[PDB]
């Protein structure tokens, strides 16, 4: 149940998603992904700024531990985040995101965002006036950087994510590029599927993942209240009584067919067992029509403080 990716390693088509906004407990973070591995979930995606890579990576050492599994058997992706784009940083960071999780390596390093932000250990820099403060960087040097870890062995892949189309061919049509990325984590969902990107991947042998394929977490922060709660479709929600599922695996299947790698994140034990169904049914082919037409282009991210950045994905 994996995709063969562009540099020959395997990724399960079914990640898990950790992150948790900070007012929750950082130790369920923990409890929950020996759950989610419990259930079935190999795939295990986090990143530094979700500030649970040592929780994580510990949930993975127990179930390593009591041989609930192997190293080789669990796909871990960790994530640079904006502050450490420029190429200097870009190692160590990686090193620092290895030791916290205390692991040998990642199956996979990804560009968190092109939108660069102030070289620094504050995730999110502001000016005297609070508002973010951005940095300029050559998204291409910072890919140089990545590659050199994936030879140092520090990380089996690498890949970017929340590039549109245009940063993505910056990459691809870059001189001397060894790695092509092997995928890109973005926003995709029923009323987001990114039809056209998804398409330009596949030509480039890149696989789109998708997150926030059940809607999102809905934060208060960039999510606006008055956006459509997904999982509560009309067409999802009447195809959850057609298959006798849930609209939440209705929407997780629904990029499984199409050649999607998907995330689901959830710190419920009875609704991480039930993520792992979606290998143990099949939308039709007009179904797949049918959720194909409840696109209108809504990203529940929604930060109106990125859309002034010369890399803001969105344009
Ligand atoms: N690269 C990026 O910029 C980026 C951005 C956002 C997210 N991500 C990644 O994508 C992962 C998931 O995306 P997401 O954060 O938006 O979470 P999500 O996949 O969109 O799902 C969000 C909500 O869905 C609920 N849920 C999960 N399974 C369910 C089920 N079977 N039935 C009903 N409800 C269910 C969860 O509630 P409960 O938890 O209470 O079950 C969760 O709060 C994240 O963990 C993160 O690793 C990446
Ligand atoms: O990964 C998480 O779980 C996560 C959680 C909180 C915030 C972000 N930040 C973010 C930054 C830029 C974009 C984008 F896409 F606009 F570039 C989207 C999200 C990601």
């Amino acid at each position: 149940q994996c995709v063969k990716l562009n540099d020959g390693h395997f990724m399960p088509v079914l990640g898990f998603g950790t992150y948790a906004p900070p007012e929750v407990p950082r130790s369920k973070a923990l409890e929950v992904t020996k759950l989610a591995i419990e259930a079935g979930f190999r795939h295990i995606d986090s990143a530094h700024l979700y500030n649970n890579e040592e929780q994580v990576g510990l949930a993975i050492r127990s179930k390593i531990a009591d041989g609930s599994v192997k190293r080789e058997d669990i796909f871990y992706t960790s994530k640079l985040w904006s502050t450490f784009h420029r190429p200097e940083l870009v190692r160590p960071a990686l090193e620092n995101s290895l030791k916290k999780a205390q692991l040998d390596y990642v199956d996979l390093y990804l560009i968190h965002s092109p939108m660069s932000l102030k070289p620094g250990e504050e995730l999110s820099p502001t000016d005297e006036n609070g508002k973010v403060i951005f940095d300029i960087v050559d998204l291409c040097t910072t890919w140089e950087a990545m590659e050199k870890c994936k030879d140092a062995g520090l990380a089996k892949s690498i890949g970017v994510s929340n590039f549109n189309r245009r940063q993505l061919e910056m990459i691809l049509n870059k001189p001397g590029l060894k790695y092509k990325p092997v995928c890109n984590q973005v926003e995709c969902h029923p009323y987001f599927n990114r039809s056209k990107l998804l398409d330009f991947c596949k030509s480039k042998d890149i696989v789109l993942v998708a997150y926030s394929a059940l809607g999102s977490q809905r934060d208060k922060r960039w999510v606006d209240p008055n956006s459509p709660v997904l999982l509560e479709d009309p067409v999802l929600c009447a195809l959850a009584k057609k298959h006798k599922r849930t609209p939440a695996l209705i929407a997780l299947r629904y990029q499984l067919q199409r050649g999607v790698v998907v995330l689901a994140k959830s710190y419920n034990e009875q609704r991480i067992r039930q993520n792992v169904q979606v290998f143990e049914f099949q939308l039709t082919a007009e179904d797949m029509k049918a959720i194909d037409g409840l696109d209108r282009n809504l990203h529940y991210f929604n930060s109106d403080s990125f859309a002034s950045h010369p890399n803001y994905p969105y344009s």
